[PDB]
Formats: structure tokens, sequence, C-alpha cells
């Protein structure tokens, strides 16, 4: 169950 | 299960 | 079963 | 089973 | 299966 | 089988 | 089997 | 075995 | 095997 | 073996 | 159960 | 349960 | 768990 | 409970 | 309870 | 309770 | 209560 | 109370 | 929202 | 949310 | 918000 | 957040 | 926030 | 907090 | 905070 | 507290 | 800090 | 402290 | 300090 | 105080 | 100090 | 005060 | 003082 | 003062 | 003085 | 004074 | 011999 | 005698 | 003596 | 015989 | 000898 | 013998 | 000796 | 030898 | 007869 | 030496 | 020695 | 007769 | 029969 | 008959 | 019956 | 009969 | 019955 | 019927 | 600052 | 700031 | 601020 | 700075 | 400080 | 310092 | 201080 | 120093 | 100082 | 010193 | 000094 | 001295 | 002397 | 004077 | 003189 | 005169 | 004069 | 003075 | 998130 | 051989 | 063989 | 998400 | 050889 | 985070 | 989604 | 054989 | 060679 | 950070 | 959808 | 050479 | 068997 | 939809 | 730090 | 059996 | 650096 | 039974 | 809006 | 071949 | 809006 | 094949 | 906003 | 196969 | 910002 | 198998 | 900045 | 399995 | 900088 | 499970 | 340079 | 469970 | 150069 | 638990 | 080279 | 606890 | 060249 | 927002 | 070839 | 912010 | 080829 | 910040 | 091929 | 800080 | 094939 | 510091 | 393939 | 330092 | 495969 | 010091 | 496989 | 000193 | 396998 | 000194 | 051929 | 700004 | 052929 | 800026 | 075919 | 900066 | 074919 | 600097 | 096929 | 430094 | 097939 | 230096 | 399948 | 140096 | 299977 | 020096 | 399974 | 020398 957050 | 969110 | 979210 | 969502 | 949203 | 839904 | 989608 | 469908 | 469908 | 239909 | 958050 | 944190 | 924070 | 913590 | 600091 | 300090 | 220096 | 200490 | 400016 | 700006 | 300023 | 400079 | 300068 | 510097 | 400089 | 030199 | 220098 | 050098 | 010299 | 040497 | 020279 | 020689 | 020379 | 002298 | 050969 | 010799 | 099956 | 089997 | 399989 | 599942 | 077969 | 079986 | 097979 | 086949 | 079952 | 082949 | 033939 | 279970 | 389970 | 545990 | 449990 | 107990 | 815990 | 307790 | 020479 | 030059 | 030059 | 330069 | 040359 | 070279 | 020739 | 080469 | 040669 | 030779 | 020879 | 020689 | 050798 | 022989 | 030989 | 043979 | 035999 | 052989 | 397999 | 997976 | 999963 | 698969 | 699949 | 799981 | 190869 | 876990 | 295939 | 467990 | 190929 | 195809 | 652990 | 071709 | 454990 | 642990 | 325990 | 323990 | 194809 | 289409 | 597709 | 669409 | 699909 | 998606 | 997703 | 999202 | 997340 | 996030 | 994360 | 991290 | 946690 | 680092 | 740790 | 680190 | 260190 | 080092 | 822009 | 720039 | 620019 | 850049 | 650049 | 660069 | 740089 | 660097 | 470098 | 270097 | 190097 | 080395 | 070298 | 070596 | 060696 | 060796 | 040796 | 010796 | 430009 | 041309 | 350019 | 161009 | 070029 | 080239 | 070039 | 090549 | 290179 | 290749 | 190589 | 290489 | 080398 | 390989 | 080699 | 090998 | 192996 | 392996 990954999740990524990329932010730029 | 992946779920990415790129804001940029 | 991936999910892209692109706000960008 | 992809799912792509661009917003921009 | 891939599906594509984009919206701009 | 793709699918692509472009608005704009 | 793609099938595009435009909308504007 | 494409199809496309513009609206615009 | 292309489609062409334009509507404008 | 394309195939194109403009309506406008 | 990952979780990543890239900030640039 | 790991967690993932970039900067740069 | 683990607690990864790389800055750079 | 590990804790990485790079810098670079 | 490990602790990583890794400084190149 | 390990401590980890590298530097380079 | 182990403690390392590593400096290369 | 080990301490280590690497030049190396 | 998109918005170009393109003078020229 | 973007916003194009062109010169040329 | 991302923002384009292109020059040629 | 991000910001494009393009000359050429 | 990320910046790019791309002279060419 | 990156920069970029593209130069060709 | 991180810095390119790419000449090519 | 990176710095990036390509050439080429 | 760290310092790259790729020629190439 | 690191210097990478790379040629090639 | 600690320095690379990568020829390949 | 290491120096590496790479060829290849 | 150490010295490397790994040929491949 | 080693002396490292890698051939392959 | 130490020497290596690993032929492989 | 040794001498290692690998071969494979 | 000591010398090591080993072969694999 | 030793002298090693390995094989395998 | 080798056989990949990729569905996305 | 492999056999790859991708979902995503 | 590979073999791909692509869909999508 | 070798046999991969990668979902994702 | 390599073969794709990419529907997509 | 082996089976894997990835998921994410 | 490749052989491509496209399909959409 | 290379040798595509691009049906659309 | 092994068998991997990696979540993540 | 290559050879395209396009169909639509 | 390249060589197209697109129908289309 | 193993059996791997990661998990993250 | 051997039996992993790593959190981690 | 073993039985692994890891946590971290 | 040996048992393992490694927390780190 | 064993049982492993590690912390670090 | 035989017991082990090592902290570190 | 021992009983270890490491420290280190 | 861009400049074309068209000469045909 | 472009210049066009055509000469034909 | 383009400038076009056509001689032809 | 580019510079164009078609020769026919 | 780009320069293309084309010629045909 | 890029330099283009087009012959067709 | 790139350098391409394209012939064709 | 990079040098390109293509020939079709 | 690279030079790459592709003849198609 | 690397040199790049492709066939197609 | 790499030499590489991709043949497809 | 290194060699490969990769069929696929 | 490394040789490798790759079918697959 | 190592050997090595992949197969897949 | 080692000779490797993998088979999946 | 070592003789690895893995199948797996 | 090793012989290494693995199976998974 | 390695050497790379691509066969597909 | 059920799963069922079967083989041979 | 034979295989059958279910998701869901 | 069999196999059943369940997650949540 | 059913699956299907015979080989041979 | 043989092949089959069938998906939903 | 429950985990259900059957063999044979 | 039904599929039908035969090579050979 | 049967297997159940539970976290948190 | 021969080749055959079946969709839907 | 409890755990439960069941094997058999 | 069917396919037939011959080469050679 | 030779070649040939049925679509259909 | 059965198992219980609690952390913290 | 048949083809026949011929090089040579 | 506190645990707690139970087995069979 | 039963356990407890205690530190700090 | 304090310890407490009980068993049974 | 009981156990209890003081450092420093 | 009805639409109707056939072919063959 | 046969195909339909409905819009509205 | 809506839509309806019918192949076959 | 059957398909379906619907929107707003 | 609203979106519905069937396939089948 | 069915599919839903909501929006804003 | 609201988003809502319903499958099966 | 259902979803949400929750963003700002 | 705010974020939430459900499943199942 | 629910989940939330905070930031800034 | 601040940050707050929930789970269950 | 309830987290927290501070920055800066 | 600050940082602070928190855990349960 | 709390924790504290300072830096510099 | 400080450092400064604290827990509990 | 307290802890203090000076270097340099 | 100086260092220092405190517990308690 | 007290401790002191001095090197050099 | 001067520029002036407001938005919202 | 706001927005201002001078060339020249 | 002078730039100004502010934002905000 | 602010901006300030001079080229030649 | 001089450059100037000031932030904030 | 301040920035300074020559080239050539 | 000299170079400049400053920074801060 | 400063920098310099002669190539050729 | 001459360097020079000067840093601080 | 300062540095050196000749090839060929 | 000489090499020359000077440092400090 | 002196450093030289020829090869060949 | 001769060698030279010098140090100091 | 002095250094010499010859292979083959 | 003959070998030559020589020190100080 | 000297050194010698032939194998074979 | 025959060897020889001389030392001095 | 002399040595010699024979395998087999 | 002569030309001549002036701006502001 | 001020500029120059020459042709021929 | 000539050419000649003047800038500033 | 001055540049120079020469041809055939 | 010749080319000159000059700069500065 | 002076550059030359030669071709055919 | 022949080829040429001179830099500096 | 001074560049040859030869082809065919 | 041939080919021939000089440096220097 | 002088280089040749022959293939074929 | 054949090859050749040639250096010095 | 001189080389040689057969295949098939 | 054959294959044959020299070196020297 | 003299070498020979067979397989199949 | 079959497998043969020879050296020297 | 001869080898042989078999298997299957 | 089945293995024969010669030497000499 | 002679071997023989049997095994399953």
């Amino acid at each position: 169950f990954k999740f990524e957050f990329k932010f730029e």
C-alpha cells in the first residue's frame, strides 16, 4: 500500500 | 495498491 | 491498481 | 489497472 | 486497462 | 485497452 | 484498442 | 484499432 | 484502422 | 485504412 | 505500508 | 511501516 | 517502524 | 524503531 | 532503537 | 540503543 | 548502548 | 557501553 | 485553470 | 493552476 | 502553482 | 511551487 | 520551491 | 529548495 | 539547498 | 548542501 | 557539503 | 565533505 | 575529507 | 582521509 | 590515509 | 596507511 | 603499511 | 607490514 | 613481514 | 615472517 | 528463454 | 527459464 | 531469446 | 524455473 | 533474437 | 524453483 | 536481431 | 537488423 | 522450493 | 539496417 | 540504410 | 523449503 | 522448513 | 525448523 | 525449534 | 529449543 | 531450553 | 537451562 | 535572443 | 527578441 | 519583439 | 543565444 | 550558446 | 556551447 | 562543449 | 567534450 | 571525452 | 574516454 | 577507456 | 581488462 | 581478466 | 581470471 | 580461475 | 580452481 | 578445487 | 579497459 | 485485497 | 503449464 | 499447488 | 480481475 | 510454442 | 493490518 | 480480452 | 498450512 | 519463421 | 505496536 | 483481430 | 528477403 | 502454535 | 488486408 | 521500552 | 510461557 | 540504565 | 523469577 | 445520434 | 469486421 | 452526457 | 466487445 | 462532477 | 467490469 | 477539494 | 472496492 | 495544508 | 482503513 | 516546519 | 497510531 | 538546527 | 515515546 | 561541532 | 535519558 | 583532533 | 558519566 | 521592455 | 497576485 | 541582457 | 521575492 | 560569457 | 544570495 | 575552457 | 566560496 | 587532457 | 586547496 | 595511458 | 603529495 | 599488462 | 615509494 | 599466467 | 624486494 | 596445476 | 628462495 | 552584403 | 542594444 | 562562403 | 560579443 | 568539405 | 575560442 | 569516409 | 586538441 | 567493416 | 593515442 | 561472426 | 595491445 | 554455439 | 593468451 | 545440456 | 588447460 | 537430476 | 580428474 507525495 | 500525488 | 494524481 | 488524473 | 483523465 | 479523456 | 476523447 | 472523438 | 470523429 | 468524419 | 514525502 | 522524507 | 530523513 | 538522517 | 546520522 | 555517526 | 563514529 | 572510532 | 499569454 | 508567459 | 516565462 | 525561466 | 533557468 | 541552471 | 549548473 | 556541476 | 563535477 | 570528479 | 576521481 | 581513483 | 586505485 | 589496488 | 593487490 | 595478493 | 597469496 | 598460500 | 507479460 | 508477470 | 508482451 | 508476479 | 508485441 | 510475489 | 510489433 | 511494424 | 511475498 | 512499416 | 513504408 | 515474507 | 517475517 | 522475526 | 526476534 | 531476542 | 537477550 | 544476557 | 538565417 | 532572415 | 526580413 | 542556419 | 547548421 | 550539424 | 553531426 | 555521430 | 557513433 | 557504437 | 558495441 | 557479452 | 556472458 | 555465464 | 554458472 | 553452479 | 551447487 | 558487447 | 492462485 | 489468479 | 491470502 | 494462462 | 490468456 | 494465508 | 499466440 | 497475524 | 495471433 | 501470530 | 505473419 | 502478413 | 508481543 | 513484400 | 511476550 | 522486560 | 525482568 | 539491575 | 459501420 | 456508435 | 459503443 | 460511457 | 463507466 | 468516478 | 471512487 | 480522497 | 484518506 | 496527513 | 500524522 | 514531527 | 519527535 | 535532536 | 540529544 | 557530543 | 562526551 | 578523547 | 501584471 | 519584469 | 523580476 | 541577472 | 545573479 | 561565473 | 565561480 | 578550473 | 583546480 | 592532473 | 597527479 | 602511473 | 607507480 | 608489475 | 613484481 | 610466479 | 615461485 | 608444486 | 541594427 | 551582420 | 557577426 | 563563420 | 569557426 | 571541421 | 577536427 | 576519424 | 581513429 | 576497429 | 581490435 | 574475437 | 578469443 | 568456449 | 572449454 | 561440463 | 564433469 | 553427481 504505497503512497507517493511529491511537492515540486 | 499504489497512490501518487504530484503537486507541481 | 495504480492511481496517478498530478496537479500542475 | 492504471488511472491517471492530470489537472493542469 | 489504462484510463487517462486530463483537465486542462 | 487505453482510454483518454481530455477536457481542455 | 485505444479510444480518444477530446472535449475542447 | 484507434478511435478519436473530438468535440470542439 | 484509425477512425477520426470531429464535431466542430 | 484511415477514416475521418468531420461535422462542422 | 510505505509513505514517501518528497519536497523538491 | 516505513516513512520517507526527502527535502531536495 | 522506520523513518528516513534525507536533506539533499 | 530505526531513524535515518542523511545530510547530503 | 537505532539512530543513524550520515553527513555526506 | 545504537547510534551511528558517519562523516563522509 | 553503542556509539559509532566513522570519519571517511 | 561500547564506543567505535573509525578514521578511514 | 490554465492561462496563456503569448506575446508574439 | 499554471500560468504561461511567452515572449517571442 | 506553476509559472513559466519563456523568452523566445 | 515551480518557476520556469526560459531564454532562447 | 523549485526554480529553473534554462538558457538555450 | 532546488535551483536549476541550464546552459545550452 | 541544492544547486545544479549544467553546461550542455 | 549539494552543488552539481555538469559539463557536457 | 557535497560537490560534484561531472565532465561528460 | 566529499568531492566528486567524473570524467566520461 | 573524501575525494573521488572516476575516469569512465 | 580517503582518495578514490576509478579507471573504467 | 587510505588510497584506492580500481582499474575496472 | 593502506593502499588498495584493484584489477578487474 | 598495508598493501592489497586484488586481480579480479 | 602486510602485503595482500588476490587472484580471482 | 606478512605475505598472502590467495588464488581464488 | 609468515607466508600465506591459499588455493581455492 | 525469457518471457515478459506487462499489463500496464 | 524466467517468466515475468507485471500488473500495473 | 526474449519475448516481450505489453498490454496497455 | 523462476516466476515473478509483480502487482504494481 | 528479441521480439516485442506492444498492444497499446 | 523460485516464485516471486510483489505487492506494491 | 529485433522485431517490433505495435498495435495501437 | 531491426524491423518495426506499427499498426496505428 | 523458495517463495517470496514482498508487500511493498 | 532498419526497416519501418507503418499502417495507419 | 534506413527504409520507411508508411501506409496512411 | 524457505518462505519469505516482507512487509515494507 | 524455514520461515522469515521481515517487517521493514 | 527455524522462524525468523525481523522488526526494522 | 529455533526462534529469532530481531528488533532492529 | 532456543529463543533469540535481539535489540538493536 | 536456551534463551538469549542481546541488547546491541 | 541457560539464560544469556548481552549488553553491547 | 534567437537568430534564424534561411537560404532557400 | 527573435530575428528572421529569409533569402529565397 | 519579432523581426522578419524576407528577400525573395 | 541561439543561431539558426538553414541551407535549403 | 547554441549553433545549428542544417543543409537540406 | 552546443553545435548542431544536420546534413539531410 | 557538445558537437552533433547528423547525416540523414 | 561530447561528439555525436548519427548516420541515418 | 565521449564519442558516439550511431548507424541507424 | 568512452566510445559508443550503435548499429541499429 | 570504455568501448561499447550495441548491435540492435 | 573486462569483457561483457550480452545476448538479449 | 573478467569475462561476462549474459544470455537473456 | 574469472568467467561468468548467466542464462536468464 | 573462478567459473560462474547462473541458470535463472 | 573454483566452480559455482547456481540454479535459481 | 571447490565446487559450488546452489539450487534456489 | 572495459569492452561492452550487446547483441539485441 | 483477497488473492487466489493455482499452479501446475 | 497452467496458471490461475483472482484479485479483489 | 494452491494459495490464498487476505489483507486489511 | 481474473486471470488465465497456459504455456507450451 | 503455444500460448493462451484470458482477462477480466 | 490483518493477514491471512493458506498454502498447499 | 482473450489472447492466442503461436510461434515457430 | 495455516497462518494468521495482526498488527497495531 | 511463422507467427499467429488472435484477439478479443 | 501489538503483535499476534498463529501457525499450523 | 486475427494476425498472420511469415518472414525469411 | 521475404515478408507476408494478414489482418482481420 | 501461538504468539503475542507488546512494545513501547 | 493482405500484404506482400520483397527486397534486395 | 517495555516488552511483553507469550508463547505456546 | 510468559515474559516481561523494562529498560531505561 | 535500569533493568526489570520477570519470567514464567 | 524476578530480576533487577542498575548501572552507572 | 446513431452510427453503424461494416467492413469486409 | 462490424462496428457501432451511439451519441447524445 | 451519454455514450455507447459496440464492436464485433 | 461492449462499451459504455457516462459524463456530467 | 460525475462519471460512470461500464465494460463487457 | 464496472467503474465510477466523482470529483469536485 | 473532494474525490470519490468506486470499482466492481 | 471503495475509495475516498480529500484535499486542501 | 490538510489531507484525508479512506479505503474499504 | 483510515488515513490522515497534515503539513506546513 | 511542522508535521502531524494519524492512522487507523 | 499517532505520529508527530517537528523540524528547523 | 532543531528537531522534535513524538509518537503514540 | 518522545524524542529530541539538536545539531550544529 | 556540537550535538545534543534527549529521550523519554 | 540524556546525551551530549562534541567534536573538532 | 579533539573530542568530548557527556552522558546522563 | 564523562569522557574525553584527544588525537594527533 | 517593461512588464506589469495583476490577476484575481 | 502581482508581477513585474524588466529586460534589456 | 539585463533582467529584473518581482513576484507576489 | 526579488531577482536579478546579467549576461554577456 | 559572464554571469550575474541575485535572489531574495 | 549572490552568484558569479565566467567562461571561456 | 577556463572557469570561474563565486557563491554566497 | 571560491572556485577555479582549467581544461585542455 | 590537462586539469587545474583551486577551491576555497 | 590545489589540484593538478595529466592524462594520455 | 600515463597519469600525473598533485595535491595540496 | 605526488603521484605517477603508467599502463600497457 | 605492465604497470608503473610512484608515490610521495 | 616505487612499484612495478607484469602480467601474462 | 606469469607474474612479476618489484617494490621499494 | 623481488617476486615471481608462474601458473598452469 | 603446476606452480613456480621465486622471492628475494 | 625457490618453490615448486604439482597437483592432480 | 551588409547589415546594421540599433534598438532602444 | 546594438547589432551587426555581414554576409557573402 | 563567409560570415561575420557582432553584438553589443 | 564577436562571432565568425566560414563554409565550403 | 571544409569548415572554420571563430569566437570571442 | 577557435574551431575547425573537415569532412568527406 | 574521412573526418578531421581541430580545436583551440 | 586534435582529432581524426576514418570510416568505411 | 573498417574503422580507424587518431587522437592528440 | 591510436585506435583501430574491425567488424563483420 | 568476426572481430578484430588494435590499440596503441 | 592487440585483441581478437570470434562468434557463432 | 561456438566462441573463440585471442589476446596479445 | 588464448581462449575457447563451446555451448549447447 | 553440453559444455566445453579450452585455455592456453 | 582443458575443461568439460555436462548437465540435465 | 544428472551431472557429469571432466578435467584435464 | 573425473566427477559425477546425481540428485533427486
